[PDB]
């Protein structure tokens, strides 16, 4: 699929720079025919096709092929999309409140639950979003908040209920299944939002090792746990959420909807 040719600087003005990626960096931008603002993604292409450097068009495509079909307060929306030689350049919905932790159980649970919104609406539609962690939870605007799923780079839709092709992100909240190079689902996910639910509870890591070797390492052997100095005042209902999520055999761990049920919720090298 092609992209829109024309020099994306002939129709948008750039600011500051928001946040990047190892091959991508976004940067405010302005609509010259509107003034409605955006963020733009600039993705470096592959030069060649045995490049390790850069981002394949595959990779790329389905992205984008994501981005387009989603439509939720809680997830990031794609308006446009630009290329040129080097780079696709992704016009994404501005997310200007920045990163969530950045920013009790009550506010935790607050935003915890806009989470869950976005990642029931994936789940729904068979997206794994497989790269959940705090850097890609930002908040839409931190003056009024509202949370937006950002980062769609390893998304996959799953068709038939896994995926198998060493899709992996950042070891302290990747599942044991991505660990050990096994079939990946949307309970990949799951996991991830223990984790993130773990720290936005404590301030505390439950798998950080001093190297990515002892993360995975402890992943993998599900080596974590509530530390009494951290989660004194938790309730156990609190850590019975996370609980469920920390489990290593994907098939018991709780699933999006279940998460929603839940008496707390409910109303690499
Ligand atoms: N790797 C990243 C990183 C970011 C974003 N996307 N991908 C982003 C997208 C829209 C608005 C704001 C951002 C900030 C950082």
């Amino acid at each position: 699929t092609v992209f829109r040719q024309e020099n994306v600087d002939d129709y948008y003005d750039t600011g500051e720079e928001l946040g990047s990626g190892q091959f991508a960096v976004v940067k405010k931008c302005r609509e010259k025919s509107t003034g409605l603002q955006y963020a733009a993604k600039f993705i470096k292409k592959r030069r060649t096709k045995s490049s390790r450097r850069g981002v394949s068009r595959e990779d790329i495509e389905r992205e984008v092929s994501i981005l387009k079909e989603i439509q939720h307060p809680n997830v990031i929306t794609l308006h446009e999309v630009y290329e040129n030689k080097t780079d696709v350049i992704l016009i994404l919905e501005l997310v200007a409140g920045g990163e969530l932790f950045d920013f009790t159980e009550e506010e935790a649970t607050e935003f915890l639950k806009q989470i869950l919104n976005g990642v029931y609406y994936l789940h729904s539609l068979q997206i794994a979003h497989f790269d959940l962690k705090p850097e890609n939870i930002m908040l839409l605007d931190r003056n009024v908040p509202r949370i937006k799923i950002i980062d769609f780079g390893l998304a996959h839709k799953i068709d038939f209920g896994n995926e198998f092709k060493n899709i992996f992100g950042t070891p302290e909240f990747v599942a044991p299944e991505i660990v050990n190079y096994e079939p990946l689902g949307l309970e990949a996910d799951m996991w991830s939002i223990g984790v993130i639910t773990y720290i936005l509870l404590s301030g505390a890591s439950p798998f950080l090792g001093d190297t990515k070797q002892e993360t995975l390492a402890n992943v993998s052997a599900v080596n974590y746990e509530f530390e009494d100095e951290y989660f004194s005042n938790t309730s156990a209902l609190a850590k019975d959420f996370i609980r469920r999520l920390l489990v290593k055999d994907p098939k018991k761990r709780m699933t999006i909807q279940d998460s929603l049920q839940h008496p707390w919720i409910k109303p690499q090298f």
